[PDB]
């Protein structure tokens, strides 16, 4: 269930992480820093480093054309699934999906999230629904917002929860609340050592 | 004031446009499509080859530390200001300011902005004006509504309007609503001469 979210600037630090917990990962998540930093070519090396799967977490939210444009070069980099906002509408979600398994964005796990995003929980989970992504992002940080969601979206779509560990969630309890996936950065790429790191985690879900 | 949006993969080609149509433009607008294909320091290098300000179309939508880490790259490769989303939240948009200028996202362009980020509208000008950005994107393919933005708007803010050509936006049309900027991509880097396609929009923002 443990997604790696790989936000190190450095491509051969990022693959060295990588190869250490492999053992105990489903999936690896790159973000803008490893790409900015490595290229974007860095996901299919770690796809050919590890055989697990990579998502690329864009947060894409610009025009559909754009949207288009972007999605393309990482689809076409080797990304398995691409994380896309919801927020900025219907049109630009669908000029992704046209490319590529998608994960929309529904409620965040930081603070600012509860300004605008959390308010609109309900209709994004419409929109979710009526769209069918692969998975959506729950907050991790908000064990009870994740059951809120799983409670309304449709059983095929899976859920995927970020903000556990440096952001104060636990593993257990967004598991427990209904998260598929645990998306899970610093804690284990910032520890002494990760491996251990993410064995921790890994021996929590099974309830060990 | 025409900030040119480069939007092509290919970065010897971006700079061929970009020298060619120098003289009627006042920044560079980079975005994702350009950065991937060419890497991020291809904003270094415009800069050196055109001498212009660049812009980092970024859509920063991210939880507070990674939008850090990746401005931190950004501002770092040579970025004059870079654009964010105000949706996620305001300590995700101040994460990014104390690196450097920003322009806040208040209305977008495409028809999906209609769903939800239009209706907030009001809200966004609010934050915009507590914040203080360099400027704030408002639709040049709505006018009406940069006029709206532009009178609620805190006075030494600039209002940057994508949108104009391939969108549909008229530039005149823009300009006279209050936009300080308009963004011009296709128009221009579509077109078979480039340079032609720039003085032609130029001549038309011409005496607002
Ligand atoms: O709502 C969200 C959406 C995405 N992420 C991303 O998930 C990873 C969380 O990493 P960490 O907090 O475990 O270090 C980072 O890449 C972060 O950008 C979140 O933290 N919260
Ligand atoms: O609301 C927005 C925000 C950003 N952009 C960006 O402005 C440029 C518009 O290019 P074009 O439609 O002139 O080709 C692109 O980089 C697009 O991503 C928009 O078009 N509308």
């Amino acid at each position: 269930m443990i997604v790696l979210a790989l936000d190190v600037y450095e491509g051969e630090r990022a693959i060295k992480i990588a190869k250490s917990v492999k053992d105990y990962i489903s999936m690896i998540k790159v973000n803008w820093p490893l790409i900015l930093g490595s290229g974007v070519d860095i996901i299919r090396r770690l796809k050919e480093e590890t055989g697990v799967e990579i998502i690329a977490d864009l947060k894409l939210a610009d025009i559909p054309n754009t949207n288009r444009l972007i999605a393309r070069k990482v689809f076409g980099a080797g990304a398995d699934y691409v994380i896309v906002h919801t927020f900025v509408g219907r049109d630009s979600v669908m000029a992704v999906k046209e490319l590529g398994e998608i994960i929309m964005v529904v409620e965040m796990s930081h603070p600012g999230a509860l300004e605008f995003i959390n308010p609109l929980t309900d209709r994004f989970i419409e929109v979710a629904n009526e769209i069918e992504p692969f998975g959506v992002i729950a907050p991790g940080t908000r064990p009870e917002r994740i059951g809120y969601i799983r409670d309304r979206l449709k059983e095929g779509i899976k859920i995927l929860a970020p903000g556990i560990g440096a952001q104060g969630g636990k593993a257990k309890d967004a598991v427990k609340a209904g998260a598929d996936y645990i998306i899970v950065g610093r804690a284990i790429y910032n520890a002494p050592n990760p491996r251990e790191a993410a064995k921790a985690i890994y021996d929590e879900i099974r309830g060990v």
